[PDB]
């Protein structure tokens, strides 16, 4: 809930979802891949049906010892009520977003969210009758006067996506729970992995993560997770039952196994980012530096009011806006950065997008910056070798 | 497209999907997990952008070479132009009703459609201004009576959930077609497990599948799919991929697998699950059994006419409502049927409802039975076996 | 047994395994963690019986298959191997020592023989030959240090069918403390009961039909109680063990086995059937076609067939000819291995199988055609194989 | 290396292995599929050099873990295993024969010793055994039959550090020809680089630090251009293997090992320099720390600690007094093996430690305790440290 982390993070990291139940003698739990549960008796199944959201085994569509171990884990973690795992992140943002809403329902979403987000709100909801309504993700206590009568849900994603704005948290929450005290409150919060920012601690209903990212931490695993208090978790829960929502037991168990990693690679995501940041800040060929760790980004002051630590992707403006030839020459020729779409792997990553691209997935907002946008995500590898490749790409555009 | 199997469908199922590009030299596809998927160059990106939906590598929420070479063989086996992908059956039927509707339309469904299938109407579907109306299973012809202007969906399930009503899907499609030419036909194709029942071939738009059933065929992995022709493809394919859905590569791999014993099993499955319909069916305790493939049964001769083969799921009315202590004294003692959810798998498998239950689960219908209905699931075991296991039930309750 | 398949469906399948799924969990592992000193010392004491002390003596998985294997093939316990072939090596080295000698079947699968000639040579442990067809005869060659008698039938390539029985009965007349083996890959444990027949050790490559879709490899080898423990430790001592996910797999293609196997019967007899009517065809090796070497016994003594068989060409092919033959089959695909799904196709010439034939000679002069038939329809398989006779006729 | 850490992440890494993803593809085979003559031609030529040819030689999963092992250790190859104790069994089986003579460390793993005195003693393999300090005196106990020198450095529970140069160098004036082999587990093949130092072959129970997870089992053993081909030969003779999905999880889990090993590092110094101070502790064995029996050479030779370390008690204690220990931990946990993100510990009382010190007695009369650091809060290990040095004070 501050810039602190807990004094036991690593040992909750190593520890979290790891019950006798679950690991049967070995350290990690055990794999139960299932569909069919079997009843010994018409009592036992009478007894699972009860308790069929509740850890009993009932039906592999609500879960095994495997699913159960990584919600205990995520709820431990992220100091919730239950976790409900979808797909992907993508999977976890449109059915948590679906499972409290209803024709004539408003949402208001910050404009710096990731974009297949702002797609299912444009594209899924409103074709519904649910209408979304965006905002400035410095908005802060203002976010009061976009409030509706028929506001039902207000989606925060801090950072944000690409431009890495960090929100006022608790100035959004104080004022939307002024205006309308039982809003569902909502946030992605992937670039935290959950742990970063004790969402749930600042009055947030739900927090989403794209497992895929830093969870499996290894780029090869896709998956969702959404961490509900007690007043939401039913309605989820149930909502996302509904519509088909899970994960395979394989993928719950590599997340769970993510987790106890988390902490040591974080760190040196956190190290590595930050000291590429303080190197493009002073390097001539960068206009700007989007990182929430590093001074003078947008919100970095409640980043580091809120958070305790950082990952490792963030982005940055050249000084100029590059042609489609310097594009190429810039980009196809890294050593160690690799072209690809997601983050919070080993690897680092290096993406771009010109101005008026990011413009148009910033809905009723202009961007204030000319010069082509670099994405980074910062992998495990020494940095002095990541900044020789950004030095070799700044020698191949000046 | 009718009762004769193509001479050449154990050769399919062996094959469908088996191209050097996936599998690179294995028997099987490869197994690439991924979310990154790593482009060389922007030119390369560019192209990767430009065919995310058509097999080339791009993202991993869009598929890898194992989701791609699952694809290839489920339209190849279905006859369609595009396979979608789910984490299970019921997130298959969700997301694609989901994807042919918007406020304001009507969907037309079996009274006899699998519960969840239901629920996600009732549930989540009237929330977001969606209405459903229901069906008899054996309407046929006279479904032209029951759309409406509105009408954009029309769901069959054949045979039905639990009762096993067999539609006749040419008098429904063709009468549907005569009001409403440009309505999405869908079907839950799983106890056909999408080859006794080539629904592309009669006119259906989209053949759905909880894969989790005969395709994987042992009861240990969770997956939907959805087979659309041409005309519903892209609409099915980007409004899924909106909502989240795929699945992991990894069980995407087993459904392929699972397919090259598909031809084995499933001919057991009908050899058994008859022999024991036939048995049951001049048994002083059995009031009705409702098997496709047994003369009598609902529907039975548009099984004999439409499909080339039976599975080995059906169900059958006892002759008296059993009391609880008798359930528990039948279904709790049995040595080879186990009590589960689910089918499809090796296992043979029991489940009891009473009448009432049953319909509560009819919407606008009553049920014609006043005894205990059991559904049995019948596996490889040797059937003898599993008809001693039989009689020692009834010898539990006579 | 009429209560195979119900067996298969079943085996392995106890509570403490699969905790509410059908299947097993798949408990992956090596350190396993006890509570207290007295669990410690309880894994310790039955570290070999089933309690959970070290990924290396194995998980919950391992105990599943171990148990099933053994109920399936009769036995006393079931060791597991990263595939066949160290199944066979280490089996074998089990029960030697320097000065011992071990008498293998001249039809034994390569690496078999090759694990005795270059790897138990240089040991101290000497190895003889016998044809498949010696029955009591074997008793001649049996040896005052002779420790090991292993036997494969049908056998590779050739597909020649022992007569256990008398083998045995010579064996145990001569020298009745002796370690009788055979790799049972082919009848996959199931359709020769082995261990009945008085053979102390059945050994399978479980890659082939037990895992049933070429994509894992895992040995097994059950043995009876007089041999199980010497067994046990020794492959213990060498490492051997299988990895937690390919158990699973392998409990998981028990199965499907029963429906599998019986379609390969059926669909490679009706193959066979036509190869020995064909007038391109020399000879064809298939133990439940009346004529082959050794058939009385595959009749006698065995449930079934699988789907592997061979036959022989008029004419050893030149490579230009298995090229234009090989290349170009639809269906059939040329790959080593075989028990899977999908039909397979592999050529040896006969001077070749000569070389792997210790002390033996070929009596055949054509080009060996070695045909795995899988589940695809057997009409279209015909039709492939006649393509390719079309092709060099 | 300033590049470890990027070479960690790249390692085994070719767009042929991951056909676009960022790690390797998982190619699960035994079948691989030739699609002419030609092209089996080519793989049976090269079935040793990297092409597709036969499961049990490798697919394309272990081929890019092959690759990473040879460019992180510095080898001509590397040989898979189901397992470390199958690494190293098959590693030494691989290089004698009938009348060789194998020297070995006597603080070598108990597995490892078990394998010489229970299976090369009886095939006609004598071994002989050395003090880990004996240095350049080990030229004194060189036979002409000598053919194998096995090192572990650290030892197996009491972690003394070998002087290799002195040793190697030693061995090479007197048997140039031998093979030099070490158990380099605890190093991960990486803080300590074996063939740079003139070893032959560098074995890992890549289960413990490679895997990192403690959910999976692997040996590696990698070979410098002299000894490859033997190695890998024999080995395939006895049919060692690792499946694919094992190969994919060692090469993920190299991609960690960097911030894992720096952690296990910080981590276990913190609690051995803690644990030197305490009176209730006679001995630390961590090689990291001063005065640990052949810090010096750790100091040297190595590049960094892993987090396995170990300590002597004041008493041998009681079977009564180790329960009121060891059960009542919260974050150790009870288990063999190591190298995983959980802390664990194992007790070893020094009269079991004197029987698999073969020709040694030990110098220590109390309860050894042996750690492996974890990940975890490094002062809630010191607490749950602390708290058992109370139920026993
Ligand atoms: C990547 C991303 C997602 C989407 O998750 P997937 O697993 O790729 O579907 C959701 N939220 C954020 C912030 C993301 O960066
Ligand atoms: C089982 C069932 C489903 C649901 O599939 P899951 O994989 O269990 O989610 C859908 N349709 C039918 C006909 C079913 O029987
Ligand atoms: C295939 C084969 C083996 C070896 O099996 P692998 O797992 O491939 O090593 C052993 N015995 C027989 C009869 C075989 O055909
Ligand atoms: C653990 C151990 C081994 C054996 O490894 P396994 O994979 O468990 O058989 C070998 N060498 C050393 C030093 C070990 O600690
Ligand atoms: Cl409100
Ligand atoms: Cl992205
Ligand atoms: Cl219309
Ligand atoms: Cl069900
Ligand atoms: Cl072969
Ligand atoms: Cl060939
Ligand atoms: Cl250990
Ligand atoms: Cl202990
Ligand atoms: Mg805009
Ligand atoms: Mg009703
Ligand atoms: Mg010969
Ligand atoms: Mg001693």
């Amino acid at each position: 809930h501050h810039h602190m982390a807990d004094k036991h993070l690593d040992t909750a990291l190593v520890n979290a979802g790891r019950r006798k139940k679950y690991t049967q003698g070995s350290v990690n739990s055990v794999i139960q891949r299932a569909s069919s549960l079997v009843f010994d008796t018409v009592e036992a199944k009478k007894h699972a049906t009860r308790n069929r959201a509740k850890g009993e085994l009932f039906y592999g569509r609500r879960g095994t010892l495997t699913h159960f171990s990584l919600q205990e884990a995520m709820c431990e973690l992220e100091g919730g009520a239950g976790c409900a795992l979808f797909p992907c992140g993508a999977a976890a943002v449109a059915n948590t977003i679906l499972a409290f809403v209803e024709q004539g329902d408003h949402v208001l979403m910050t404009n710096t969210a990731y974009e297949p987000s702002q797609d299912f709100c444009t594209k899924i909801l409103a074709k519904l009758g649910v209408t979304t309504g965006w905002f400035d993700p410095l908005i802060g206590a203002d976010i009061a006067n976009l409030i509706q009568p028929n506001t039902k849900v207000v989606f925060l994603e801090s950072p944000g996506s690409i431009t890495m704005e960090v929100h006022d948290v608790p100035a959004i929450v104080a004022a939307v729970r002024r205006v309308a005290p039982e809003a569902i409150i909502m946030i992605d919060n992937t670039w935290a992995a959950g742990v970063l920012f004790k969402a749930l601690d600042f009055g947030i209903d739900i927090s989403i993560q794209a497992a895929t990212k830093y969870l499996i931490g290894h780029s090869d695993g896709m998956i969702g997770t959404a961490v509900a208090n007690a007043r939401c978790w039913e309605q989820l829960c149930e909502n996302a039952y509904l519509m088909g929502q899970m994960i395979d037991a394989d993928t719950a168990y590599m997340t769970s196994r993510g987790l106890r990693t988390l902490g040591v690679r974080l760190r040196q995501h956190h190290e590595s980012s930050l000291r590429v940041a303080e190197w493009l800040a002073q390097h001539p060929q960068v206009a700007r530096v989007n990182h929430p760790a590093l001074p003078g980004s947008k919100g970095h002051e409640f980043w580091k009011r809120d958070f305790s630590g950082s990952s490792g992707l963030f982005s940055f403006v050249l000084n100029k806006r590059l042609t489609d030839a310097e594009l190429a020459a810039y980009l196809d020729n890294f050593s160690l950065f690799s072209m690809a779409y997601s983050w919070g792997g080993f690897e680092s990553l290096i993406l771009a997008n010109q101005p008026e691209h990011i413009a148009a997935i910033r809905p009723e907002a202009e961007v204030d910056f000319s010069g082509t946008l670099i994405r980074l995500h910062i992998g495990l590898e020494n940095v002095d070798d990541l900044l020789a490749d950004l030095a070799a790409g700044f020698a191949r555009i000046v």
